[PDB]
DNA sequence: TTTTTTTTTTTTTT
């Protein structure tokens, strides 16, 4: 919506990488208007001169979630 | 965009809950348009009456994500 | 090769 929305990394939690389209997918928390820190995952430019929209999870979606997908994995 | 976009439920992944909208957040795998199968995480609606928008993720994405999310929690 | 949102969206054949 604006052109430049503000923000502010809270803590770094996963990097996947780049797609065809220097999409780099990753997953940070950060502070929506630098206000409520939380989980969201989105995928930015490739030069990191711009950012696009993706998911928030909040710290209930994050814990079930991880709680699965990590014994998913088991 | 459409009223009512084609798809197909293969395999469900992890159902979280819903949230005071009633959002139903769940992440399931289905076929795009009946076609391609992949990851996709949204939430729909309480009665289950209407879907909405999320995130799509791919193998390379969720391959990466699950590795390192599962063994964040270990 | 989307141009990010201070918690009652109406889903898209990568």
């Amino acid at each position: 919506m604006a052109d430049k929305l503000k923000f502010e990394i809270i803590e770094e939690l996963i990097v996947l990488s780049e797609n065809a389209k220097g999409w780099r997918k990753e997953l940070n928390r950060v502070s929506w208007n630098d206000a409520e820190p939380k989980y969201d995952i989105r995928t930015w430019s490739p030069d990191h001169e711009k950012m696009g929209k993706g998911i928030t999870l909040s710290e209930e979606e994050f814990g079930v979630l991880l709680k699965e997908l990590g014994n998913k994995l088991e």
